[PDB]
């Protein structure tokens, strides 16, 4: 059985309003390692990301990315789903950027690749 949602330990950081027509600038994707490998570079280029990271979790991968322009979650999901038939893929907006990335850099998650050397810094966002 493929996952039907992100792991529960990330729920608090994610927006559940997948049909929201508000535009946002931070997204997450949960899919296979094969599809995430491909999407890491495709999304980097498509959305001119300011940051993207790919993380492993129990054989699958999670992508996290930030964009210089805002987008609807539905648009990003549509683009990602184009790659899959087939493979599962969950796409949600991220409400708590630094907390989400931080969780993805601690067990049980691991960073596999990221687009800025040294990753995101706490000081790159305002405090909570």
């Amino acid at each position: 059985e493929d996952p039907k949602d992100f792991p529960v330990d990330l729920h608090a950081f994610l927006s559940q309003a997948v049909f929201s027509n508000r535009t946002v600038a931070s997204f997450a994707v949960y899919t296979t390692k094969e599809k995430a490998q491909i999407l890491y570079k495709k999304l980097m280029e498509k959305y001119s990301v300011t940051f993207i990271s790919r993380h492993g979790f129990g054989g699958h991968n999670i992508l996290f990315f930030l964009t210089p322009h805002r987008h609807r979650v539905s648009a990003i999901n549509n683009y990602c789903q184009k790659l899959c038939t087939f493979s599962f893929l969950i796409c949600k907006g991220v409400n708590k950027e630094y907390l989400f990335y931080s969780a993805l850099c601690r067990q049980p998650y691991a960073v596999v690749e990221e687009s800025i050397q040294g990753g995101l810094k706490e000081h790159d966002f305002n405090p909570e």
